[PDB]
């Protein structure tokens, strides 16, 4: 029960939009990875899709508590990618943009004394930094090994 | 193991796009309905979101069997709606457009002898016609009763 800040609700709606795109893209990627027998990549991206659902659930709760409603910006084109490196690099691009939006919203919420929205978003950001770190590390390995040597190292004994 | 028809894969990718939008929109709607204490509407839309996930899983399997990859058209703006009638009417709009695309793809797949893709899509269409019928029936009741009388009839004894 409270009427929240207009711009904070706007940020929460932009962020919930990001979650929906990420849930969609990790879903598709996970399934492609499983098809190619890349078990680890499927397991982690499927796991992080669950994190993203949780984030979207938190955003929706908060928007509704602030007496707003879910209302979304255009969610755009998903750049799925055609090979494993392109897939991961496109996930990293979403995550980096999403983290930038989240830091902007944290700063703003903090500035106008919406500390509960701020703190929710801080917890979500810690999760997103984990999502970024995984992707960066895997893409670093693809650079060091070469893509095909990297894919071969995914094959289980 | 087979290289499928280019246009059939294109249809499967357009249809998988529709599933992703529908999964997103039913997700958000379900949560809004639950917040307003509309248990039946939440339960059914949450249930149909599961059907849509299954449809997207079938599309992805088939695209990958046909040696294609998931590759998506712009998924656009979700028109969430601001009241229950607008929400349902926007779901109906997605469903009607999605069914039109599916009948087009069925006709095409049939015409070029891709009977396995055709038959998969026929099963999905039967599900979509059930999704349409629910929405139509509820919107008919909102017209007959008036929205507020309809919402009041959702309140459980």
């Amino acid at each position: 029960a409270m009427k929240g800040d207009t711009k904070v609700i706007n940020y929460l709606n932009k962020l919930l939009g990001n979650e929906l795109v990420a849930i969609n893209q990790y879903f598709l990627h996970a399934r492609m990875f499983k098809n190619w027998g890349l078990k680890r990549l499927n397991d982690v991206e499927f796991r992080e899709s669950i994190d993203e659902m949780k984030h979207a659930d938190r955003y929706i709760e908060r928007i509704l508590f602030l007496e707003g409603l879910p209302n979304l910006q255009d969610l755009g084109k998903l750049n799925i990618g055609e090979d494993v490196e392109e897939m991961l690099r496109s996930d990293l691009a979403l995550e980096l943009d999403g983290a930038k939006n989240l830091r902007e919203a944290i700063g703003y919420a903090d500035s106008v004394r919406d500390y509960v929205s701020r703190d929710m978003m801080i917890e979500i950001l810690r999760d997103e930094e984990g999502h970024i770190d995984w992707l960066e590390t895997e893409l670093d390995l693809i650079q060091k090994m070469g893509l095909q040597n990297y894919l071969q190292a995914q094959i289980r004994e």
